[PDB]
């Protein structure tokens, strides 16, 4: 076991990746880290080693619950969620609510996206320059969408951001935060599943009822856990990501010139940007090996975690040429940014369609856009990108 080095390694700010990251992908054999919670860990970053810790069933989730796991946040919920699970479980609960995240099912939204996103500008527009590009534009777009999904109001937004922001957090000011606001959203989400059993509507909520209480086919908290885990991944992944491609396009504005000139790239481009903008501040979720296992030169020992680096893994230069560059049409463009296997994303088509829409609009609305001050990035939070982003035009 090579000497455990301090993870994560950031930076925050930017869509750097730390020297770290580049320096243990290019050393043969796993590394290792140390987080400020849980036992030690292997660190995967290279594409195909990424991949078989993802995908290969050898490696395991749910054995994370007989150890104290890797991790920034001091509280582990353990919440009864698919993506802690394994299959057979994991394969019931997925199979249930994956009917709403079709491409096919997701796709008569675009309209909808579309019209929310123009209107937004509008109103930027119509205030005056600078907007912030987070609070006017970002946020509101992917918060609409799966507040109106899964069935819980967007009225409720600040309460339920509020909640998040203190889950999310990594700081080690207040390190109890995490815990208390879960159970203050846990109430308030108990509250939006009694209020859809007293009287169900056209929501994911009240469709995920149906299968518990007609059909038993998952239990009350893994109800409670998946309304979580969904309006928490539902809108905070892509209001991180809509202003950092933004930032990525205009920081190397040759890229958001291709668009303008170029809008049928869009959906290359966005394929692209995720590949290349980092989503994490840290790895993906620890997976345990159930057996002995040879990853990327190391022998990985049956009961031992494995951290996958997904942005390191994306900027392999084995499998993605001149991989710190950005290039709008790359082809073959297999990135890992929405993982790999069992826990590949299930949101991937709702997100990609809210990206694709959401830089639709600005470039047709907004040619001449620039930031137009300090951008405020996201420090201590499971997440990287832009909590304020003034812009002008
Ligand atoms: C830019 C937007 C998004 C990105 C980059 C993203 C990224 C990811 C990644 C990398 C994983 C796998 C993590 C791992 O294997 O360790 C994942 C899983 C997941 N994501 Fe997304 N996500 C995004 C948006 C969404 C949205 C809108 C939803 C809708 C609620 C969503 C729901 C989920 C769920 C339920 C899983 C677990 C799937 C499973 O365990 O089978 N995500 N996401
Ligand atoms: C509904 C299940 C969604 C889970 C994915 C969300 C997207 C993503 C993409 C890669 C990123 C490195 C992580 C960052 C972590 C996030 C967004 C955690 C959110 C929060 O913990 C949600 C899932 C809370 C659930 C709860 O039950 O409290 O997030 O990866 C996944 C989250 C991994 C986590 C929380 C790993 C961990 O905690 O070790």
């Amino acid at each position: 076991y090579p000497e455990s080095l301090s993870y994560p390694f950031g930076p925050d700010e930017g869509l750097a990746l730390s020297e770290s990251y580049t320096r243990a992908r290019d050393t043969d054999g796993l590394i290792r880290v140390k987080l400020p919670y849980g036992e030690p860990a292997w660190l995967a970053t290279r594409y195909e080693d990424a991949r078989l810790v993802l995908g290969d069933a050898r490696f395991s989730r749910a054995l994370s619950e007989e150890h104290d796991p890797p991790r920034a946040r001091k509280f582990n919920a353990q919440a009864k969620s698919m993506f802690n699970m394994d299959a057979p479980d994991h394969t019931r609960l997925r199979r249930l609510i994956s009917k709403a995240f079709t491409i096919r099912r997701v796709e008569e939204l675009r309209p909808k996206v579309h019209d929310l996103a123009h209107r937004l500008i509008d109103d930027m527009l119509a205030k005056g320059e600078p907007a912030d590009l987070v609070a006017d534009y970002a946020l509101p777009i992917p918060t609409t969408v799966i507040c109106e999904l899964l069935g819980v109001p967007f009225e409720d937004r600040e309460k339920f951001g509020r909640w998040t922001d203190a889950i999310l957090s990594t700081s080690t000011l207040n390190p109890e935060e995490g815990r208390v606001k879960r159970m203050e959203l846990v109430g308030y989400i108990g509250g939006i599943i009694a209020a859809r059993r007293a009287q169900p509507a056209d929501d994911l909520i009240s469709g995920m009822i149906e299968a518990r209480d007609v059909q038993d086919k998952l239990t009350e908290q893994e109800l409670l856990d998946h309304c979580i885990g969904l309006l928490i991944a539902g809108h905070e992944t892509t209001a991180s990501q809509i202003p950092s491609f933004v930032y990525a396009l205009l920081d190397q504005p040759q890229h958001w010139k291709r668009l303008l000139d170029d809008p049928e790239l869009i959906p290359s481009a966005v394929e692209e940007l995720f590949r290349f903008v980092p989503l994490g501040s840290g790895s993906a979720a620890p997976r345990y090996a159930r057996e002995d296992i040879e990853v990327g030169g190391t022998l990985v020992r049956a009961g031992e975690p494995v951290l996958v680096a997904l942005g390191a893994a994306n900027r392999d230069g084995l499998r993605f040429e001149d991989p710190e560059e950005i290039k709008l049409d790359r082809p073959s463009n297999h990135h890992i940014g929405f993982g790999h296997g069992i826990h590949h994303c299930l949101g991937a088509p709702l997100a990609r369609l809210e990206l694709q829409e959401a830089l639709r609009a600005l470039l047709e609305r907004l040619p001449t856009l620039k930031v137009a001050g300090d951008i405020a990035w996201k420090s201590e939070m499971m997440v990287r990108g832009p909590r304020s982003m003034p812009v002008g035009w």
